């Protein structure tokens, strides 16, 4: 409930995990998810934790996301099947994957004190990053842990720009009276995965006023994943020689 | 051919894989790809499959993508080197990585009946998701499988918005006659990886009609990955005091 | 190290998924593949300082998969830290769409390493735009064993929201009076951006009267936050504006 609404990165397989060392083939980051449990009657599937091979203050597990995230919280947990756990750690992170920074300038963060009781650390300020690493500093018995990172949900957009949709010179809006429309169908360069929203705005206006009034419009109609109808219009007595517009279409998720 | 034009997710290393349990370190998700084969003369490299440590109806393999996909098909295959395979399974998925859903409300999907013959399951309706999981329900011999997920190709955009490109007060469009332009160089905050398309549209207009006609334009010229020239223009006898535009530049893939 | 300053180290930053054709056993896997990976040299049980294949033939490979396209500048190859095994030549293959794959140099060999620890960088003849890329060993000393890295240009990520048809209303307050006049329409984004967006906001419907032949209209966002902005329609001088409409495009970076 402290982390309700947040994305559990490891649980959802949203990040790639790299470790400094693994004790062996059954003590790897495959076993690192919070609350990970294995077959307790068979020894061959190894530890309920990631466990390092070298025991010093230079070990770490790195979580990597290609899509930037807002990190709210890191949860630490000990090993489920033996009395080993990390009592303090530091956190490092990177947004651009070139420069790295240390949380709290590398100061220790409180870890856990038993096998199974989870300890959440909410970052002093939420951390915007692509990659993040837990660096154990002190430990009981061995460097062995399970963990989770909690991030705000992310949204993904795909945008297409289309330039210069045009009525043509001396278009049908240049005569007549009342509401009048000229329809130019538009097909997007590629079909969207989901239904887009479309901005469509003027870049060239060639029109005549009517009793000093300007009346022009452009609007999408019948938007689909594949395209839309670009509707240029005027109304009343106005005569419009030509109109041009550019579009921006964006689909979410 | 049934999956022509689709992305093979595991084969392209486009997803992260987490499993519930692994029989040991040579029975893991590293050996999960459809048609994975290993050294048949050596036992030490393990199974031609992912195989669980615990044999019950609570096991799973999860595939996670940070970029949402449209899942068309899941393929299942047995274990290559022994008579073990999954005869049915359920599919669970999440788009937002907060709430999870079950395909067919959790009802079983038909699996395989031998070691090597792939069984494709095209989803009743394509599934929009970040993460998706195979949850074995029934099996022959052991919970052991190879698999693939087939997705529509994805497209990736990067967009930069720039605000308030302006002619100047009393610009050179406000005198003379015939085609006249005012060119304002625009540099993107960052250089795009590939060539962008630019929408460039009005947000402020200060102009005089000529025999009741309005005549105003704005268009990019010389678009590069680094910037473009914003060309404001008028023609005929029109006098335009000032013009302001906002731009949206998007590059694909 | 200098030669790749400023570039993203993909494996080091855990920015790709790694799949291998085969692993010698569970302690010779891609978990051991990062350039300069070193392990416990006193204990044998943690395996090799390298990914090592199980099948020794020309069909082996390690594939690095990125969901976001990257510009790959360089691939670095290194031999096995703890034993005299290394890859002496290899070929590179890649894909941008993850449907069609291509061979770098039409499949000609690229020069590898000659020892355990001396890294050999190969900067691609032209930089490669790709999602997935693979190292295919062609010749080797002892066994198919390697550590590696891929170097890419930094990526930028944007998130964009388009909102349509922000409207003053018919016969709005801009249609009376004199001097600078504004109509403010508050706009809330469908979802809250992670960081402050920049906002384009542009006309799609104009209904206005000139003043001594002049048109004077504008629209501008004010008080942009992660959650929304104030859409400010305005006119000035003596112009009477019946109505104006606009669509917006808001984009936040990184
Ligand atoms: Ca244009
Ligand atoms: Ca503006
Ligand atoms: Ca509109
Ligand atoms: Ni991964």
């Amino acid at each position: 409930m402290s982390t309700q609404g947040l994305v559990q990165l490891l649980a959802n397989a949203q990040c790639h995990l790299r470790t400094s060392t693994n004790y062996n083939g059954v003590h790897t980051q495959f076993n690192s998810a919070l609350n990970y449990k294995n077959n307790g009657t068979n020894t061959i599937d190894g530890s309920e934790a990631w466990c390092s091979s070298i025991v010093d203050t230079n070990q770490y597990i790195v979580a990597g996301c290609e899509v930037p995230r807002t990190f709210m919280c890191v949860a630490l947990q000990g090993r489920g099947d033996a009395d080993q756990w990390v009592t303090s750690y530091k956190i490092r992170y990177s947004l651009d994957n070139v420069s790295w920074f240390e949380y709290r300038n590398g100061a220790a963060v409180t870890g856990v004190t038993d096998r199974n009781t989870v300890v959440n650390h909410f970052f002093d300020t939420p951390i915007r990053a692509r990659s993040i690493a837990i660096h154990p500093l002190t430990w009981n018995g061995h460097i062995s842990l399970r963990c989770e990172f909690y991030t705000q949900p992310v949204q993904s957009s795909v945008t297409q720009v289309g330039a210069d949709i045009y009525t043509g010179d001396n278009c049908a809006l240049n005569t007549g009276s009342g509401k009048r429309e000229v329809v130019v169908p538009v097909k997007f360069q590629f079909e969207f995965a989901t239904l887009p929203k479309v901005a469509l705005n003027f870049d060239q206006i060639d029109c005549t006023d009517a009793t000093n009034q300007t009346r022009i419009g452009v609007q999408p109609r019948n938007i689909t994943t594949k395209g839309f109808d670009c509707v240029f219009y005027t109304w009343n007595e106005n005569k419009v020689y030509s109109l041009r517009a550019d579009y921006i279409a964006t689909a979410l998720e």
